[PDB]
């Protein structure tokens, strides 16, 4: 018998496309306490046409009333029930601030990935987005800068208690680090099933996968290193000229725009191993 | 303390703009039992958003997918209603809604709210068209042909809707019938409704801005009584042409039992309550 409300403990993770979102909720669901579930879609939407909108007696605390339900509902009803709910829909963390008020209590993972990865995997992987035109390098890390540096901004408006960057390399170096911080700013008992998400994809209190959604064919496998500069040698050299104009948040988030790649840092056993999984087809 | 939930019993005013909906809900509000508000806005918003993707044929399959279905989104499509039925206007035991086009959704409607009641206004589409000309998401503003056209197509959909429903959920409220004969519609849809009779009712106009009854927007497009002036002004301004195609641009008026070839037709006799009601209007009570 799950109670929930608007004063309930909620994660919300995002960023921008490509910035292993999928992998930090995969991890997230695992746990048995939790649920992220699939990309809702509809969250967003109707956020965006939240933030439009600002006599009729419709006045904030209405609009807000009724978003907070109608949130809640979609979380609550569209996926397995948990004690700690939580949702993945990358483009939330742009609302974040208005997320917080809402929902008090809720928490906030800002998913933190190489731009030049992430705008690689999008020109690559043909993942069309919001205004991201896949034709130009410069246009779509132009793009995931604007967009970055806007949630990094609510995060950061938001404050270090309720909001934490997570920087995808990070993850995916030192999983078993970094998941511990996670649910420490989350305030969770620990579990390694964390690091196991791989074997717990369809099945109960675990981790549930949209068979259309992208960011699918990669979370399947467990933890694995070989995405993070796959990317480097690929951009158009006028590109990685001019790239600390194009993305001066590059910078800012400590990525080393010139380094190509930069040093993201060496691997715990584990990774390696699972990757080695990896190469072998299990 | 007055609760709330998807099932309690609510009132969805709605058709045609200029069809006198504004009146209806305006007495409805008198009722010290009833509360209706403003027009919303907001309401009919997220119904057509809700509808389009529904509407869609990618984005349900992308939907379900993500274990996002029909009765999840209904299910907030309620929650979210339902508040802002809740917040927007005072506290009341029967909550009522004004919003013309919310009756295009009915059908979806009476499924979120299965004690939900509603009422078509049913304004001869001459007296709106010519309302609407002289003072819409979908209508033309320099052409008579078109605004009825549309008219047309619009009050056909709400009816069929409306007729989907059934008699006991959905009531057609006729607007002449009403302003002539105001003491026997009201008794007849308070019947319809379930709700007691209470005389402030045909007493809508003192009791504007008043706890318990009519809230008003400043900016809405009432407040005198029942009054009979509205009725037939129309006839006289229509483009004889429009007047001689009247069968062809709306078939509708013949079947709601308006005759198209009549200007006007006889709608009926005034209660000698809205004759000095309409004597105090010319006054200026
Ligand atoms: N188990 C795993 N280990 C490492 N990266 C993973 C992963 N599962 C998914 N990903 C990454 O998820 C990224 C897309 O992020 P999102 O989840 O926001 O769409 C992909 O980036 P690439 O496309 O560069 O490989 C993919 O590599
Ligand atoms: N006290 C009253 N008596 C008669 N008709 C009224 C009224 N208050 C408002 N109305 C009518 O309601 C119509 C607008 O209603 P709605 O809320 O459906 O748009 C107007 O049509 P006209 O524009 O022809 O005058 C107006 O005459």
């Amino acid at each position: 018998v799950y109670r929930y409300g608007k004063a309930m403990p909620l994660i919300f993770v995002g960023g921008v496309p490509r910035s292993g979102t999928t992998l930090m909720r995969a991890m997230l669901d695992a746990h048995p306490e939790v649920r992220c579930g699939e990309e809702t879609r509809i969250i967003p939407r109707v956020l965006a046409m939240r933030q439009a909108w600002s006599e009729a007696g419709v006045t904030d605390e209405v609009l807000d009333a009724a978003m907070q339900a109608f949130i809640l509902e979609v979380i609550a009803k569209h996926g397995e029930p948990a004690r700690v709910l939580c949702n993945k829909d990358p483009f939330t963390l742009k609302s974040s601030v208005y997320l917080s008020r809402l929902f008090p209590n809720s928490k906030f993972l800002l998913m933190v990935r190489d731009g030049r990865a992430s705008v690689h995997s999008m020109i690559t992987r043909k993942v069309t987005i919001a205004g991201f035109d896949l034709s130009s390098y410069r246009d779509c890390l132009t793009k995931w800068n604007k967009a970055i540096e806007v949630m990094y901004a609510q995060c950061m408006e938001v404050g270090k208690e309720k909001c934490l960057p997570v920087y995808y390399e990070q993850l995916v170096l030192h999983p078993r680090r970094s998941l511990k911080l996670i649910l420490d700013f989350l305030g969770i008992a620990w579990s390694d099933a964390v690091l196991h998400h791989e074997d717990l994809i369809g099945k109960p209190g675990g981790v549930s996968l949209s068979k259309i959604e992208r960011s699918t064919d990669q979370v399947i496998k467990p933890v694995n290193l070989e995405a993070l500069s796959k990317w480097t040698g690929h951009i158009p050299g006028d590109v990685v000229r001019d790239m600390a104009q194009i993305a001066p948040m590059l910078a800012q988030l400590g990525y080393d725009p010139y380094a190509n790649p930069p040093n993201y840092g060496n691997p715990d056993p584990f990774v390696i191993n699972n990757t080695q999984r990896v190469l072998k087809g299990d």
